[PDB]
């Protein structure tokens, strides 16, 4: 089997992406954010406390023909970003692009944090990192991509992240008309429970290479690329007028300046991100200060391959039994 769906951004600066995912009998379309930094599928429910919902559209498994409690199991997350959720866990029919699988656990929100009741858009969470990573009790659950890995024609998912434009999660296949040249695959370390890798290096703009390994997680639910100090201040350093503000939380630029590309390494191949790709957009509304896409992940113990990066590539997550990154430019 396969399956292929379309991702949207939600907003004008790629913050996140939804896609469109069938729960239950008769279907419930809700628009979940694909994470491959976690491993919990979560919804915005008919359990969620009434005022911790905004707009967002929820899974009723009590209209669902095929729902089933999955008695005792509870789930509570916290992300790097700060917010948190936690509920109950049903059993159900998750759909993906027309990949199906049966008995996937669909945790139930009873609670959310802040920045999930206000972002009216995203309906919940599907995890893509590892199942040693899902957070329910008393018995671990599966991500819907180690459900379905057995069934797929080849044991992966690929990313296909656009700049301010709609892009795909393909789950089974490899769509060799979706990339230029050819794919780079590199080691993953599953000990973290993430698509952990190490990139061989960098460039800013159009100088020299400069190679070093960068150990970082490919995270697609996070939207900005985090990498170590030294790396994000040779990046700033060549926009007249950057700086790291503590008051924003990290580097600014003049909305006015024109942003050099970034590289990085995979293996001997390079993914080149664009400048503008770096750009987001304004601090507050009406600002000539703009917030910086590379920012420094020296505050949260990992580097982070978020999507400024994953979007300038189309991505491989190859889950055969030792799993494995691909990365292509496109
Ligand atoms: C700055 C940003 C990135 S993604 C997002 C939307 C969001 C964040 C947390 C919880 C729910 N929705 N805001
Ligand atoms: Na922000």
């Amino acid at each position: 089997s396969t399956g292929s769906a379309t991702t949207t951004p939600i907003d004008s600066l790629d913050d996140a992406y939804i896609t469109p995912v069938q729960i239950g009998t008769p279907a419930q379309t809700l628009n979940l954010d694909f994470d491959t930094g976690s491993s919990d599928l979560w919804v915005f429910s008919s359990e969620t406390t009434a005022s911790e919902v905004d707009g967002q559209t929820i899974y009723t498994p009590s209209k669902s023909t095929t729902a089933k409690l999955l008695s005792g199991a509870t789930w509570s997350i916290s992300y790097g970003d700060g917010s948190s959720s936690s509920g109950d866990v049903y059993t159900d029919t998750v759909s993906v692009g027309g990949l199906t699988v049966t008995g996937q656990a669909v945790e139930s929100a009873k609670k959310v944090s802040s920045s999930f009741t206000e972002d009216s858009t995203i309906d919940g969470l599907l995890g893509l990192a590892f199942s040693t990573l899902n957070t329910v009790s008393p018995t671990q659950q599966k991500t819907f991509f180690d459900n379905a890995k057995a069934s797929l024609d080849s044991p992966v998912f690929t990313a296909d992240l656009g700049y301010h434009a709609p892009g795909t999660y393909n789950f089974g296949f490899i769509d060799t008309t979706a990339y230029t040249g050819s794919i780079t695959y590199t080691a993953v370390s599953t000990k973290q429970g993430f698509w952990e890798w190490t990139s061989t290096g960098y460039a800013v703009g159009s100088g020299t290479f400069k190679s070093t390994s960068i150990d970082g997680i490919a995270d697609t639910g996070t939207t900005l690329l985090y990498l170590p100090a030294t790396v994000v201040s040779a990046y700033w350093a060549q926009v007249s007028g950057a700086k790291s503000s503590s008051s924003v939380g990290g580097y600014v630029f003049p909305c006015s300046a024109t942003l050099p590309s970034f590289t990085f390494g995979v293996g001997s191949a390079r993914i080149v991100i664009p400048g503008d790709y770096i750009d987001f957009g304004p601090i507050s509304t009406g600002s000539s200060s703009c917030f910086g896409g590379i920012q420094s992940s020296a505050g949260i113990g990992i580097n982070i391959f978020g999507d400024v990066a994953l979007k300038a590539a189309f991505v491989v997550f190859n889950g055969a039994t030792t799993p494995t990154l691909g990365f292509a430019s496109k």
